[PDB]
């Protein structure tokens, strides 16, 4: 009767329960730790922003010694002197209250992806192609985990440098706007005469992601909208 | 009795998932304890890497403002002089230091290609010589993210101190495929002045957390070679 019912529904029940446990055990000691990979992931993201920090460092530096070079080789004392108050003492005194008056990359403070916009701008300055940064007000923030972020901003400016070689004059412009409501990261692009599949999944996969599209006479835009929670 | 044997079933069917539910709950405490000392060993180490960074940039700017004096003197000459004999020549090494650096094109493992950018950049602004070769695109090694990095970084950055004291130092790094595998090679000059005891005790111990990655997988296979005055680090990642 109900108490036979029961005892053997109990019996199943307990051995689908020590099924499930021995599946969690399993999963437990051999598939990978997903949440340790993003971490290795982030960690990547931090050193390449640091490693794209001192090339473009360096290729400021030697541009500096070039303009030094030409001043000197011009025998013009008046002006080495003109730029090096203006330009080099600034650099060495490196005051904080200077961050108020720098409206570019300088107002971009999400390390990772001033890092990856930054190797974008070399890769761009390698291949003769002119890119713009319009970051007017300093951006803290973007509600978008870092990994989805990175990848969207790097295939998107990877679709505009590779647009950018079939071309002669071509530009590149980069621009970042916070409203109250939300982050905007926009690329426009300088057209020929007429992956990008994993960047779909991740709008697709995020409420607050709406990528854009537009052809405008003679240049190609992408736009992210990512929306504050 | 039948119905005594399902109550007795009931009985050891629980005590069994008590223990697995145990396992379920240590092993959680493992793969947590693990995030952990992952968080905190990269965090740390991304510190090390930007402190040191600032410091290169800080000389940078420092060596720029040695000018200051033949400037407020209104003395070309003398900047003219002190520019092209210690200044401008930066600006050559800077830009070979930019060509090597493209020796890295072909790591096609992005998971890797910054941690070793990284150590080239600081070997470079250490002034020790140093070149990568990677013949053919490597796509693909078969050891995870994390042992692969960690194996990666402590042979580079023991042929980083071990060049710091040296006179004429250089590192060669490469990455090698076959079909059957990948193997990583760093060679670095070994030292004429060998160091005092007192002078090197508080590279060894990370040597032996490197065989505990290797021995702790079959497919990687670790060699240490001495061969005309090189210190030859091998690493081979079989595809199996």
């Amino acid at each position: 009767g109900s108490h036979m019912k029961q005892l053997e529904d109990k019996v199943e029940e307990l051995l689908s329960k020590n099924y499930h446990l021995e599946n969690e055990v399993a999963r437990l000691k051999y598939k990978r730790n997903q949440e340790e990979i993003e971490t290795y992931y982030e960690y990547t993201l931090k050193i390449e922003a640091i490693n794209n920090e001192m090339r473009k460092f360096r290729h400021d530096y030697v541009n500096i010694l070039t303009t030094l070079s030409e001043y000197i080789r011009e025998d013009d004392m008046p002006g080495l002197r003109d730029y090096f108050n203006k330009n080099i003492v600034p650099m060495k005194d490196n005051l904080q209250m200077n961050a108020i008056k720098l409206n570019g990359i300088e107002n971009l403070k999400v390390r990772e992806i001033k890092g990856l916009i930054t190797a974008k701008i070399l890769r761009a300055q390698e291949m003769n192609i002119p890119i713009s940064i319009e970051i007017p007000d300093e951006v803290s923030s973007i509600n978008l985990n870092m990994i989805d972020l990175s990848r969207s901003i790097g295939i998107i400016l990877d679709n505009a440098i590779e647009a950018s070689t079939e071309i002669d004059d071509p530009i590149i412009r980069v621009a970042f706007i916070e409203s109250e409501n939300s982050v905007t990261f926009i690329v426009m692009n300088k057209c020929a005469d007429d992956g990008l599949s994993t960047l779909k999944e991740i709008a697709d996969n995020a409420d607050n992601v709406l990528l854009d599209t537009i052809i405008e006479n003679g240049f190609f835009i992408q736009k992210v909208e990512i929306i504050n929670n």
